[PDB]
């Protein structure tokens, strides 16, 4: 059967609401009034009513902003009903797919790491690993694509960069000479992942390193 | 069945070309490839190539500038053809609707118009009539609503002003005093049509108004 394409609405749009966001018809309507409904989860099912439709004109709309990450795809069925009280079709199948916008931070999965290091440790030594995730769109955009940086070192000494950070894996690793347990047992770093390739929306958690022998 | 309702496209669009006008989609292109076509006055028809269609997405396309005053509406019709050659739809009527701009100034009906008038005529007497059309869209827009109106007079005597017009009708009447054969037998009015209720395109024609005993 002929069929409408896929609908691409992107999520937090702005009003005013409702929005258009296709017309359709039944060219049953040459035999006399037909009227128009639909059925689903985000129709007459939970989310209601975020979808509604025209039951004269068939201009199915959008009553609400939408997010991607809570609904991301919406099924619909559209009815065609005689002014007498007969179905004049088949139910319609519609597919409406959510777009991403990059509306949320990277989030650490956890606010503390802990590592350790041995003070003779050659440079270039892995370290620990900091992970983060991002509950954005990382199939379609760079929405979710995570740079990771160290942003402050406690102490500062013997040097203010003893360490690097993998700007992709989160991987932290000895980047200079100087590691004394009997000296500085413990680093605290702050660290950070950004999503958009490092140049989006950020967040911060702390990396606390021990100096072992 | 589920059908496309009418599209507008609007005359004098400018570029670039091709314009999509609608994507189309048979649901049998879960079965295995289809193949989009369009027929009919406009696509595979004179004026040929004007609307196209992409054959693997569907994407029905304008590929020129429209003229509703040549052609106002077209009937098309869509295919849709598995990979293996069978038609796996019946073809779909598509209503494509030129709408107006205001691209044809009005046209009086002749260039002169002679009319008459006795001497002693009453002020208010009726003399003669000018009469212009409009090619554009006269039930939608006022691109076809003409006023006239009288640009000069020839000679101005004894008055500038011997005559008026009615705005809407063309109507042409005395409205003073003082026609006199023996003096002034002849006077030559420009007259003007324009449309948008007389602020828009226009035309003049010549009204030539011969006074008698
Ligand atoms: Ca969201
Ligand atoms: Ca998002
Ligand atoms: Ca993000
Ligand atoms: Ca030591
Ligand atoms: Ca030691
Ligand atoms: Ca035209
Ligand atoms: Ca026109
Ligand atoms: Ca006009
Ligand atoms: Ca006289
Ligand atoms: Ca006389």
């Amino acid at each position: 059967d002929w069929v409408i394409p896929p609908i691409s609405s992107p999520e937090n749009e702005k009003g005013p609401f409702p929005k258009n966001l296709v017309q359709i018809k039944s060219n049953k309507d040459k035999e006399g009034k037909v009227f128009y409904s639909i059925t689903g989860q985000g129709a007459d099912t939970p989310p209601v009513g975020v979808f509604i439709i025209e039951r004269e004109t068939g201009w199915l709309k959008v009553t609400e902003p939408l997010d991607r990450e809570r609904i991301a795809t919406y099924t619909l069925f559209s009815h065609a009903v005689s002014s007498n009280g007969n179905a004049v079709e088949d139910p319609m199948e519609i597919l409406i797919t959510v777009t991403d916008q990059n509306d949320n931070k990277p989030e650490f999965t956890q606010e503390v790491f802990k590592g350790s290091v041995m003070e003779g440790a050659l440079p270039g030594t892995s370290v620990m690993e900091v992970t983060a995730t991002d509950a954005d769109d990382d199939v379609n955009t760079y929405n979710a694509a995570i740079a990771y940086t160290i942003l402050s070192q406690d102490p500062e000494l013997p040097d203010k960069n003893m360490f690097t950070i993998n700007r992709n894996t989160g991987v932290i690793s000895v980047v200079t000479t100087g590691l004394d347990r009997e000296s500085f047992p413990t680093y605290t770093l702050v660290v950070q992942a950004a999503d958009l390739q490092g140049e989006g929306l950020s967040t911060t958690a702390t990396a606390v390193i021990t100096v072992t022998d």
